[PDB]
């Protein structure tokens, strides 16, 4: 007697096919990442520029309360939080807000550099500040910006600065708007009053915008902020005649590639990752997570999923071949060296000897599949989350509905690929099983009997040496023409 | 004799799959909604806004053809028409126009609150009015407004503000006036050097009114340029002007729980309901694409350019991979009414139609889970599609485009073949049940037996209506009948 | 004795699947296209607009160095050097310079009319030139355009229009010249406080000279900052100025079916034809998928991040999911070639490879519906890819590249998968025509036969090369063989 089985353990792995649900399988492999390691980390060797609770133009500008602050040279993105409390310390706005941020989300080196020292305004004031800008408890002001009235008289202020620092470099200037016209000349003299900024590609004109506002920060003043970027070897020319925010300094940039501005609390901790999101790192070889939408690095597909579990191994039992669940009614608890096998009744023993031959070719399909759905997956490196004013509202709806379009997709094709792969892989387990059925029944023939649970009844003494023929699939039939039927 | 078979009917539905084109099948399950209700709905519970044939602008700026528009207030997304009549009957511009739009589309609550009453410019002329913007048949202009003109041979500094006391944000819009020459200019408003003043906390703008020759629309040289702010709780907004200033008399509460889409179409209202709204009509189904039209509102199946997505669910129609439909059983049994696989028997007593329930519901099963797959694992959160764009972002309304093109390439391709793919699998499953259900006979039997030829057994013994039913039921002894007339 | 066999040969072509790699397949599709025929060529009947190396800016304002440019008609895309020598000669910008640019990027339909001739300025300076625009080697201008300044110490109100009676919507582009300071204002213009006022039926606006020092460029200190309208029919246009204008000449009737693309690229029109243009070439494909180059033009296959796709159309090569194919019948037949299985007979006269040609042509057709079913459902519209934008929207670019790439990474991992897939089911098909072969023999034998093992039956009784024919062709008597050597 040699019967044919298939291994069976004591697994609680449910997966699901497209044909079935909750169906308990032997080994299982999640393809699913959802794992984080809590901390904010190094992208690839090189740290992120931590904002604290500044915003950029907050730092950039020079707010007092962004003293403190730390600025690495490289960074390969930006942290912020949500909503910053140090901005625009003095009321105002920024134009190309966005555009500004997003250029300085990712840097080869940036380095800080004085271009217009204040103590060449020989002619104007150079030490108007505001209680909006306090520091316990003066007027002060923007540590990187400067002009008013020297007496009575506002003279026009031009200045120049030639960009020998052999980068790229950015420049911020500002116009102030005053709340009325007295103001305006208590301030300034003159009043039509203009600010021209000009480069090579630059040519802006500016006037003030005066209306009566509400206090913002004690203040109904107004400051609108501008950059540009002055190539290497150009000029760009200040001229005034009142209402100038002038730098003092200018940035030196380089850019190889871009990322993005994530927003978090969290702080750098000093680990390393190919990939950051606002909860942790993630480091894992699937093609799929659900940890959170707004990635920063090379990441796995984002889903909507919460289970993507491929079946690697058979049914477990205590389908389209009719072998496993079957015509082979149970699995073995005992053979535990492979997944199809064999068990002997012999006068010698009995008798649970496990396919090598077969189990392998499975290990190794079920490998290849396992690699295929992973190794498949394409993952270049993107920033996802973006920043639109108020007046994007479009735009920004139109980024959403295409990130959203995405989601569905590869959730979809996830659910759906598991589903397939995994009616396919159970199968697989009973196809392989009804063969190795075949393949001793069409060595014995006559010389057994067929019950019908997957046995064969010997109709001549066989030994040891005999099945551990079998098994290796070199039995004679010649050797035993008893016909004991 | 006891004999294996299949269904058969009298189906003509046809489905293709990977392998083979127009398969005549059992049952199917069209997996493609393809008609609408006709109708313009209500959508979850709430109307749109309807515009008749007022623009947003001309409805906001009370436009006097805009009268009896019918303001609700509440909505979920707004029905305009593709070129609406009555919108500036005084010719101008609205900035960031499609950004107000975008805004207005979907509303929680609005309602229209009477901030600067007219009466309160007590130094200035109100009943300022134009033939552009007439009321059968004297001069009027938009209802929301207030043209302020100088009275006498003055116009003192126009000087007003009014500070968001009402508990919601508050849309506010209000125009500067472009006159067509000096004489209008000075009839108008007396002095020469004007702007109009306008500031909030966050806004800050003085516009200064550009005289200049221009064409007549609506019989106007003149221009009015309208723009719009969202006053904040508790904050203030300043008017001044010293002419040329249109002021608001009103603003709107506004409360926004997310974003929708403006409809353009010329059906009305009609007093039914939808998760999802199309221009042709509305769409109720369970289905996980349609084909109806692209520019959809709310919770809607994926737009597939293709036209039939047919499930096989039941078998080959007889009246493949396994070898058993059309193949070594040559075909189906119209006979068999109450399964899809089952038994025919021949007996001293009768003869013979038994289905084979245990099997026949484990296909029932598989099949009703493999269309609840395909239907089920499709996401569906509510989206607006339609999209605005000015004749100056061409470049945008294409990105747009490439966009939601991409994705209709996307799912159309995967639709058209993971249907032709089930489709396969699904006969393929159904002939590995028949050949299945012929091996646990088979191997039942055994000797006791002998294969007929066509999923057919002949007994070497006798079998009478109970013998017959431990076979049906699996449990055939076959001990017993150890007679061999063989 | 009979024996069931399968095709094999001398084919080294590789396929992967689901399940093993680099396995030898006896006929082989590849289903992504890579060639091009390296010229760039003419879309669908219509020609590219080629610049040579112009900028559009610098062609549609009459650049001196765009003078033998040859001007089509028609075009369908335009060809620009990623990066022209001659634009802007003169130094300044272009309002709404891509806007523009998308909108020329395929045209009906464009002539240039000449709507304001340069000598009805009567009252203005007419030949202002610059070094900038230099002739060799005296001074000129952009040739379409005209520099009015004054005469004498004089500079009336410049003041014409321009009702379009050309039929055509037509393009119309004017400009303001930026000066260096005061004295450079006074000696071209007289006057200080100019403005430039344009005005259409919708268009409407004025422009103030911005005075200031610049870096020079093009040896020039002095900016002029373009603008451009599409002036409708029978509307008209509006110049007034008291300084600084720089006039049109001549306006541009253009008509437009759609759009299209720029192609960026050094390469020169080839005189031939495809409905896809890639910068490298044009494709002329019926496949799926290509992976030439991401920036086509024109109706084109998806392009993908992958460099084979190859679907099994043979079977295993050998010198299965049913046993068959290299496992109970272990060997394939270098023999038998008329087709993909067959039968191999032990006889006294011949022996013996008979194909089975009713099971062969249901797997050609078969295989065939599959490769057909995986490119004939991929549609494709026309579309231009690639992209203009100033170095002010990068993060609109990026929004742009975020979607290219995301359909990259959907189509690629689709399109790996789909193969692999399809290839796992390819083999287990023809695995599965194996079995079904013999097990279509054995059911028709039986006790009449010995089924020896590597897929062959072993005769009990005289089989002449007449009774094979009745296995072979599926029609063989059991009855007439009652010969029991057994």
């Amino acid at each position: 007697q040699i019967c044919i089985g298939y291994h069976a353990n004591n697994s609680t792995e449910k997966v699901d096919t497209i044909l079935e649900r909750n169906v308990t399988v032997t080994h299982a492999k999640d393809i699913l990442e959802k794992t984080h390691n809590g901390k904010l980390c190094r992208l690839s060797g090189i740290p992120p520029l931590e904002l604290g609770d500044c915003s950029i133009a907050g730092w950039l500008l020079g707010n007092p309360e962004c003293d403190r602050l730390l600025s690495v040279p490289e960074w390969s993105y930006i942290v912020e939080k949500e909503n910053p409390t140090n901005g625009l310390c003095y009321p105002g706005s920024f134009n190309d807000y966005e555009e500004l941020k997003h250029l300085l989300t990712s840097v080869t080196h940036f380095e800080k550099i004085k271009i217009l020292p204040r103590d060449q305004w020989t002619q104007h004031t150079t030490t108007g500040g505001s209680r909006a800008c306090a520091v316990s408890g003066n007027p002060s002001f923007f540590r990187n910006m400067v002009l008013t009235k020297k007496g009575s008289n506002y003279p026009v202020a031009k200045r120049s600065y030639n960009n020998t620092s052999g980068e790229q470099m950015l420049i911020i200037w500002g116009i102030h708007y005053p709340n009325d016209d007295t103001e305006q000349r208590t301030l300034y003299q003159n009043v039509g009053t203009y600010v021209s900024v000009g480069t090579s590609t630059l040519n802006k004109r500016s006037i003030p915008e005066i209306a009566t506002r509400p206090k913002v920060n004690g203040q109904g003043g107004r400051m609108e902020f501008s950059w540009t970027l002055l190539e290497t070897w150009d000029v760009i020319n200040f001229e005034s005649t009142g209402n100038l925010i002038a730098p003092e300094y200018g940035f030196k940039i380089s850019k190889r590639g871009s990322s993005g501005i994530m927003k978090t609390e969290k702080t750098l901790e000093n680990c390393e990752t190919k990939c950051q999101t606002p909860l942790g790192a993630i480091n894992t070889t699937l093609p799929f997570h659900n940890i959170h939408p707004l990635t920063i690095g090379e990441c796995p597909k984002y889903v909507k999923s919460d289970r993507l579990v491929l079946a690697t191994g058979l049914r477990n039992v205590p389908g389209l071949f009719g072998a496993i669940a079957g015509f082979i009614e149970g699995g073995w608890q005992g053979m535990v060296d492979g997944w199809y096998g064999y068990h002997h009744s012999n006068d010698q023993g009995s008798g649970y000897a496990a396919d090598k031959e077969s189990t392998q070719k499975a290990f190794d399909g079920i490998t290849n599949k396992v690699n295929s759905v992973i190794a498949k997956m394409n993952t270049q490196f993107e920033a996802v989350g973006k920043e639109f004013s108020n007046l994007e509202r479009r735009l920004e709806n139109l980024n959403k509905k295409m990130e959203d379009g995405f989601l569905d997709v590869w959730t979809y094709n996830a659910e759906l690929l598991v589903l397939m792969e995994n009616e396919r892989t159970l199968d697989f387990h009973d196809s392989n099983v009804k063969n190795l059925y075949d393949k001793v029944r069409m060595q014995l023939r006559d010389n057994v009997k067929e019950l019908g649970n997957g046995c064969f009844e010997f109709y001549h003494k066989c030994d040891d040496e005999c099945m551990n023929s079998v098994k290796n699939g070199t039995y004679d039939y010649p050797k035993y023409e008893e016909e004991s039927k």
